[PDB]
Parts: C-alpha cells; sequence; structure tokens
C-alpha cells in the first residue's frame, strides 16, 4: 500500500520546518 508514503511525508513538510530547514 501507498498511503502512508504520502500522508507521512505530507506532516515531514510541518515537523521539518522546525527539525532544520537549513
Amino acid at each position: 500500500m501507498e498511503f502512508v508514503a504520502k500522508l507521512f511525508k505530507f506532516f515531514k513538510d510541518l515537523l521539518g520546518k522546525f527539525l532544520g530547514n537549513n
């Protein structure tokens, strides 16, 4: 299944902003 491939990846963009986008 490829349901999280986009879901889990979407949230990663929200966290990445705090995790470090440099």
